[PDB]
């Protein structure tokens, strides 16, 4: 098992449903066509995912106010922190590019929501850690995350137009899963 | 002349400084290399904004759920509400191509955000229409905005890499843009 890693067992069930999940996904350009693409893109970044962690965190622990978020009360990288949260990042990737996307998706979604934000953060690994992550990463993340992203779904060797809608899809299922992380975060009646 | 357009007369100072705007900068990777290609997208841009615009009211007004928030009371798009909102969104596209994202640009990224929230919606056109703009769809509106960009940048006869240099650092302006506006739908201290 992934330890913390609790999908389809949160027992706990949304604030937003399936219709504001189809309303969401016209906002976002998404469709039949991107769901084939996303899974498409599965394959492609399966064994690649430990690189791409590395990628990532050489990112965030290249900068210390990022690196913050993972840091223990004395301000050094919580360790066993890191390494928690990487198995279930590397689980996210895998399970944006497989789950079809439905009411235990959305329920781990939220749940995924609640981690960042103090509601639930820090509690998935018992760690003693910071108490939020500010809003406005979740969303700056968006581009730093799909941007590195673009090489990786090359490298396999596809073709342009294959790695941009790959690309593409992968751009609005971030986008899309940020937007719905953001529920805990939102004043009551404004999300 | 641009009714309702207050940039550097917000009366009304963010509460997000320059070294918020550094940090938020670094999280979205923009750098002093974005700056000069921004500024190369707006020469581009300049000539095109009206198709651009005309574009992009097509996506909100095709779907009932997104033109829902021009609409009147009786669920009628109000006219003289997007025809007024159209003029300041076009000064705003120049203004990612133009301004220094300084302090002025930064109240005025507090204002704009203010004018989404139900904080300030309506009252600078002093309509009536729907109370907010739910925070959802204004993350969820940084794949179409930066996507159906991307054509627009090519159109002008430039290389597949400047085009992919200034497609880049609008995905970052927009995606940091966006970011700040999330201030007032944020529960307090939690951004
Ligand atoms: C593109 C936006 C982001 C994505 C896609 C993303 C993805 C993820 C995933 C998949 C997890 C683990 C999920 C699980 O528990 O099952 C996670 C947790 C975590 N991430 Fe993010 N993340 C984003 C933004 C950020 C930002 C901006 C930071 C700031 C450094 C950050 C730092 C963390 C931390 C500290 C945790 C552990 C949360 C906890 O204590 O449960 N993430 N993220
Ligand atoms: C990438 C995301 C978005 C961008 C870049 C953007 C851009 C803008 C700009 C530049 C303005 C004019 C600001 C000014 O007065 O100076 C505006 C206003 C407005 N936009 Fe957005 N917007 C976004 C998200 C949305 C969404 C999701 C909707 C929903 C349909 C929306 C609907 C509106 C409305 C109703 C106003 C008028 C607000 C008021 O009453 O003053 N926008 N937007």
């Amino acid at each position: 098992k992934i330890p913390g890693y609790t999908y389809g067992e949160t027992e706990n069930r949304a604030p937003f449903n399936l219709e504001d999940l189809k309303l969401l996904k016209e906002a976002v350009m998404f469709t039949a066509e991107d769901e084939e693409y996303i899974q498409k893109a599965g394959e492609v970044l399966e064994d690649q995912v430990e690189e791409i962690l590395d990628t990532w965190y050489g990112f965030v622990g290249s900068h210390p106010h990022l690196l913050y978020y993972f840091t223990s009360p004395d301000g050094t990288p919580n360790e066993k922190y890191l390494a928690a949260v990487r198995k279930r990042f590397s689980r996210w990737i895998l399970d944006t590019s497989n789950r079809s996307y439905d009411q235990a998706w959305l329920d781990y979604q939220y749940e995924i929501g609640l981690r960042h934000h103090r509601t639930k953060k820090n509690q998935t690994d018992n760690v003693e850690s910071v108490p939020n992550i500010g809003y406005r990463y979740l969303v700056a993340f968006i581009y730093p995350f799909t941007a590195t992203m673009k090489p990786f779904l090359a490298r396999k060797g596809h073709t342009p137009e294959e790695v941009e809608k790959m690309y593409q899809a992968w751009f609005k299922a971030t986008t899309l899963q940020v937007a719905l992380w953001s529920y805990p975060y939102v004043k009551y009646g404004d999300f």
